[PDB]
């Protein structure tokens, strides 16, 4: 039906309908009278799955004959989402499957409801590694995701009484298609032991051994028959593992934890001994494997002109110790050799500031579970503070900062100074982080080796986040651009001379409505709620933190709320606002939040004199399949976290290009989203970073604005005395406790100019050309946050390839 | 190249190969260039399991459509081992598949090496379960076996300084291409809680759930075309489970560990709640599937008309209670009707008297974990021994003899009685023991009840135990009396018309030499062991158990080495003497005889004097596989239990069947053997059952022997002083004290028969051609013992099915 899905050829529609057929009744030994919707779903899945395979087989059989520089993508998370749509889309077979089902008596749409998120990430940092890989295949670069196989992502989030609960998200009950398990390549790693020291170098014996299974998963490149793969490591016990007999059997389990279950953190450092051993797991295999290939090509010389590995965050930092210990105690290189092997081998990419983040293990820890990394890194830790002393000399304070070891109660490693310690490159991921990077935080590493440090800001595929998600929008757009743009997103810019286009404006603002109303109708059917479609849809998804400040939201939306209920008769834009976002289970203030937001909406979406011009919708469970059903839906994005605490950000890219405006500080990418739109284009309000820091310079004291604004403290005053918890009174005192008297985050500093500012987008959306003509502007404009662009510059700037849009053939 | 192979139709050839390669590239994404052994196993299997879909769907299609009787067996084992050549047997296949995959470049017979047994058995009882599928498959019954998917089957057994080691069975590390999940039939099954009576009856609450997955396996026919299910439950936890969170989600192993591993033990009740929670979810998950498609055709007066339940021993004896239970807690059937539709459904199978094997749980067991069901199984006592007081009134010693209930220390329940209560038919595996059980352990309840007693000899498939492991050997009977004998085994009666054909006298020796050079060269390869193929193969393959009695095979190889070691230049013939099998883990005896066998060995085997006249050989890891090709090079076949202990044993018949003599006492099935081939053409000596019990009443005084044969004196001084164990005299007191003050199964007392008939048969192996025809009147007279038989009986006797040998259309 849309051009962007490509040709239904009879021929192709036919062959189609066949291997479904095929795959009902031999892959899943169904006949059509007792097939449920699901096996339909798997019949369609390994029939798109059929035509991903050649393509596969010839790409890596590619890579082994033409030996490329091959580039590792090491992280513990890899927030995928379903695959069976992105797969046609990459394939250009959506539009032939969907003729193909349609003859067959389906709906496709529903079958695609039915595959599970591969839900292995937490927010951000997992989804960014998902888009970095389609965009490294895109690009025909020789790359390899490596992570680990939870048996349980990330939780389903369910809502009882307005509280969060967890439950497991058991992903693999059904079976996975696209994976292929490769227990042939299965490899040990080893834990605890001790080190030897003989004539010849150190020995790690007395270990305990759990293997490494590898799954691999392919990931195509769009339309250019590249298909690369993600490499994931499930843990097995050996078969000689405790060997009574029926105990030491069953405690095999304690060996396969390793790879059971995702900690469930978002920009919080847990310390746990599992998390450890997931870390090291997935390092020891993955450099084994790295290793292997690298040999089936005694030279490690050349070891960095075919081998890139990238650490996603400190998570994957035994890479550099473990890379060593290869080097020097089992291929017996000199340890200067092998440290600048390393060094050129490894790059680090950080992915935040905030101190409760940044990973800080205890040595008693490393000392039990890896006790020849830990001298290793320690001996990392001498020579290097040995070339600070050299270059900084006197200056013993210097030291003690740039340490590896950290001096205390308990003695712990911090891993971040290791990584810099043995990385060539260092980047931040958007510029006004990089930039405080080295201001701050690496400040002294900066001065040491200023040439290391890099700025790679973010992007996000539009594969998945524009064509996927948004296909009326793709093909307006293509229609009149056509559809280059795809794998060439700055071609968006050629929109700008369709601004003042009335045919342009108005399929521009169609598509909107059509996305409303698809998402105001999936909200009725899956969760028995009803909202207006005409209202000003003012969406904040994200994980629940105190710097994200779904909490400066929620003010703003009591705020709205008692202005109706002072002058009930006066004329307001109506709007459905919408918070959605997983807490992590122990973190106690996220949780209230999460209480906080659904008890408004208890109150106002049940007052009468309010109608339907406000309603407060908390999206329960949300993900990476919620997320492309609702951004195209958005017409507020709300990006409002404290100026320097967001890296980056990634959900404000995706609701740029999908025709939502912003309204956000100055932080992370948004500062670099205004100044591609034009700043005028922007709802910008709130204190800058040096506005926070002058005040931290002060002292914040939150009274001061209680006391000056009287609509604030109206809701002060609401929270407290129970008016938004009748029952329990004192439900919120811990929440109104935090913002009065231990805020870090400064939610009532930036109140009156947020308030100020909505009113604004209020003003302009009673305005629906000019509203539309801005979207046409930040649509346009979005180019520069293509995740192609972000590796073509990881490409170029650190893994030393370059890419090409090149097409291996069919 | 073989007639009983099949056809190799060039069209049938070529479709196999295109096939083939077909699954090399879509299913195991390989290509030719990395494909290993393996993956050619994986692709010919999945190649060979798509020839079955077809006719399971059909199969199953037809009984829903007929709406026949169904049979269901219940088993806690099914010992099925591989399936690949099995499949191809009962196809037709093998030659075609022989054909193509030699056109391929590759040999087929060491691409069948590379298949895992599903060793989900201990011996006997579990492989009797798989003959019966076999069976009834093959007789078009609809039938369905019923168990548990272990994880960890049967332990691999290596042998370390001689002793044995256990090494989990990870059967599934690579996957089983034959089974397909079912995860839309999971069902729950509940555990623990507490009963609560109402107005309206009983009601069991606050239990533990947990979940049953089935995983079914098909189970062809012999070329019929027909394919019946074993369905296999898994054990999973619901996701809502425990639910800080980390330790929540990693606690779901304790829900699943139910279905990780199978209980060791042979003829042996070790009592642990483990155990119970297995038999109850076997129960539970199968009954509901049972009601689930009776319902899918109120009224459970037809219940019995349309179901049949086979309780494989006592294992699943929980059914009796758990139909019960359904039928009055949730149906809301009266008591009366409920006890009646349940006993005109069961029916139990017994197969052991020993009464260390009887499973007798603790009352406080299933208080705890089964509270309605031990409130169940009182009433049911109460009722029950109301009638023995009505038939038998006055005897108070009866009626606590027949309890359910046994008084004592601990209170414990006796689950045989409950299944005789709860049955319309009992029966015994062999002539000899279902006597024995009407006149000894079950006496009092056939007084009550006669006609409940019924016999069912125990049978063997001729499928896998003729023409799938002695192909030669089936295709020289094939030659003279055609192909029909393989489903109608009793034609082999035809072959005493060729007791004195010269040329088929020949032919039956060849093929003995083949299978006799075959296993001397495996032997050679997989386990670095030189024999001589001319001497006599004398076999005992089995479990390791006292009543079997491998200490009696001990004392006569011991015997044979000294008398060569006092007469060095006599003639004797030759022997290889085999013995092999497992050790539960904690059956200490058990694992010393293993050593001592191997402690022979050391002595006999590096004696120059010997030469190789004698060698004694352990055969490692005894299973499925191992047996397909011992018991094919087996001259004499070993079956020497203490008379009234083995209830019949199955073996026996595999040795008979092709071609071995068999040295035996007159216990279980070899009564029947040796009558139907006539006492002459059978080895037989020792106490029968009537001479064991004139001693026992005497007292067995085993120093007695010892004074009286100066042979015997001999070896117990050699086993005391160290000559088998010279570092470590004292090794093997534990025999000697157990042989000569604590032996209940008499091995001394059938010592000198024993090898006075050893002598006979030495005398017999000197010539050939008379040896030759005593074998062809053993092979002729072996067609009672197909387990085809067997089925027909149980069919007739106790499920009220007609057996047919009509075929399907293709
Ligand atoms: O489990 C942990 O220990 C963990 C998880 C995620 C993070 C994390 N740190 N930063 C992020 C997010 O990364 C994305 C991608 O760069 C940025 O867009 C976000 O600004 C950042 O918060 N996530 C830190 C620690
Ligand atoms: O795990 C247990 O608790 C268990 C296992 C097997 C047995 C068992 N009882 N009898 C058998 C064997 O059954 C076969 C098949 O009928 C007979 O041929 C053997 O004689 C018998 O020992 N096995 C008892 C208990
Ligand atoms: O000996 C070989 N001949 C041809 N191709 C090979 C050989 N060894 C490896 N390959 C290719 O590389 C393999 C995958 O690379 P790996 O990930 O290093 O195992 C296969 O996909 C082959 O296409
Ligand atoms: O509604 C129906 N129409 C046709 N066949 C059915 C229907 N329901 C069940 N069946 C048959 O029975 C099913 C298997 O039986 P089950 O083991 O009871 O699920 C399928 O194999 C079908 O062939
Ligand atoms: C993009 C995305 C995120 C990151 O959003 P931010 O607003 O940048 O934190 C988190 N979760 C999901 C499911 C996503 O798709
Ligand atoms: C047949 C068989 C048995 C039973 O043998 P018995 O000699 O009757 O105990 C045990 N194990 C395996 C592997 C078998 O094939």
């Amino acid at each position: 039906q849309i051009s962007v899905r490509g040709l239904a050829g009879v021929e192709n529609v036919t062959e189609l309908k066949k291997n479904f057929n095929r795959h009902l009744h031999f892959t899943l030994v169904k006949d059509r009278n007792v097939a449920t919707p699901r096996d339909y779903y798997f019949a369609l899945a390994h029939t798109v799955r059929d035509h991903l395979v050649g393509r596969w087989i010839r790409t890596q059989q590619h890579y082994y004959e033409k030996d490329p520089k091959r580039i590792y993508y090491l992280s513990l998370e890899f927030y995928m989402g379903r695959t069976l749509q992105n797969t046609m889309v990459n394939l250009a077979l959506e539009n032939a499957c969907d003729e193909a089902t349609y003859q067959l008596g389906l709906d496709m749409e529903e079958l695609e409801e039915i595959e599970e998120d591969a839900g292995l990430g937490n927010g951000g940092l997992g989804r960014l590694a998902a888009c970095f890989l389609d965009s490294m295949a895109t690009l025909g670069l020789a790359a390899y995701g490596y992570g680990i196989r939870y048996e349980f992502g990330i939780f389903n989030q369910k809502i009882c009484g307005g509280w969060q609960m967890e439950e497991a998200d058991d992903w693999l009950r059904y079976g996975n298609p696209w994976e292929k398990a490769r227990p042939e390549f299965t490899l040990p790693v080893h834990f605890y032991g001790r080190v030897e020291h003989t004539s010849q170098g150190a020995k790690w014996v007395d270990t305990q051994v759990v293997l490494a299974m590898p799954y691999d998963t392919p990931v195509p490149g769009y339309r250019n028959n590249v298909v690369n793969t993600m490499r994931l490591w499930s843990a097995k016990a050996p078969n000689d593992f405790n060997l009574g007999y029926i105990q030491a059997v069953l405690d095999r389990n304690l060996a396969e934890n390793i790879s059971r279950v995702l900690y469930p953190n978002d920009n919080f450092f847990e310390g746990k001994e599992l998390r450890l051993k997931q870390e090291y797991f997935v390092v020891a295999a993955t450099l084994q494997d790295i290793i292997r290939r690298f040999k089936s090509s005694t030279n490690f010389d050349a070891f960095p002109d075919k081998v890139a590995i990238q650490l996603n965050d400190t998570h994957p930092s035994l890479a550099i110790p473990e890379l060593m210990r290869v080097l020097v105690d089992l291929e017996r290189l000199d340890w200067d050799k092998a440290w600048e092997v390393t060094v050129k081998t490894c790059a680090y990419t950080n992915h935040t500031v905030l101190p409760e983040a940044l990973e800080r293990w205890p040595v008693h820890l490393l000392e039990t579970l890896l006790p020849r990394h830990l001298q290793i890194i320690y001996e990392i830790n001498q020579r290097f503070l040995n070339r600070v002393a050299a270059a900084f000399p006197g200056d013993v304070d210097r030291l003690r900062r740039m340490s590896l070891v950290e001096e205390g109660a308990v003695k712990r490693i911090n891993m971040a100074h290791l990584c810099i310690a043995g990385s060539h490159a260092v980047n931040g991921v958007a510029r006004i982080h990089s930039e405080i990077l080295k201001k701050t935080i690496f400040k002294d590493f900066y001065e040491l080796e200023p040439h290391k440090f890099q700025n790679k800001t973010n992007g996000i595929t539009p594969r998945r986040w524009l064509v996927l998600c948004n296909p009326g929008l793709a093909e307006i757009i293509a229609e009149r651009i056509g559809e280059e743009y795809i794998s060439d997103l700055d071609q968006l810019r050629k929109l700008l001379s369709y601004v003042d286009d009335e045919a342009f404006i108005r399929d521009v603002a169609k598509v909107k409505q059509e996305n409303k109303l698809k998402f105001a109708a999936y909200l009725e059917r899956e969760y028995k709620v009803h909202i207006n479609p005409n209202s000003l849809f003012d969406v904040q998804v994200k994980r629940i933190h105190e710097y994200k400040r779904q909490l400066l939201n929620c003010l703003h939306v009591i705020t709205l709320y008692n202005r109706i209920k002072k002058e009930p008769n006066k004329f307001v834009v109506p709007r459905t606002v919408m918070i959605g976002g997983k807490a992590a289970p122990g973190y106690h203030m996220a949780k209230m939040i999460i209480k906080l937001i659904t008890a408004i909406g208890d109150v106002v979406n049940h007052d009468p004199v309010v109608g339907d011009r406000l309603r407060v919708i908390f999206l329960e469970n949300y993900r990476v399949s919620l997320a492309e059903k609702v951004i195209p839906a958005a017409d507020l994005s709300e990006q409002i976290s404290t100026a320097g605490t967001e890296a980056s950000g990634t959900g404000n890219m995706k609701f740029m290009l999908n025709g939502a405006l912003t309204i956000g500080t100055m932080d992370g990418a948004n500062v670099e989203m205004a100044e591609e739109a034009g700043e005028e284009n922007f709802f910008i309000f709130g204190m800058r970073v040096e506005d926070v820091d002058r005040l931290d310079q002060r002292g914040y004291n939150a009274q001061e604005y209680y006391d000056r604004i009287p609509e604030l403290r109206q809701i002060i005053e609401q929270l407290s005395s129970g008016f938004f918890s009748p029952k329990q009174p004192d439900l919120f005192k811990d929440i109104v406790n935090m913002l009065m008297h231990h805020d870090r985050f400064k939610v009532f500093a930036d109140y009156e100019e947020y308030v100020k500012c909505q009113e604004r987008v209020s003003a302009l959306y009673k305005n629906p050309r000019e509203w539309t003509r801005m979207v046409i502007r930040n649509i346009a404009t979005s180019g520069k946050f293509s995740s192609d662009r972000t590796i073509a510059q990881y490409a170029r700037e650190i893994w030393g390839v370059e890419p090409s849009r090149q097409r291996l053939p069919a």
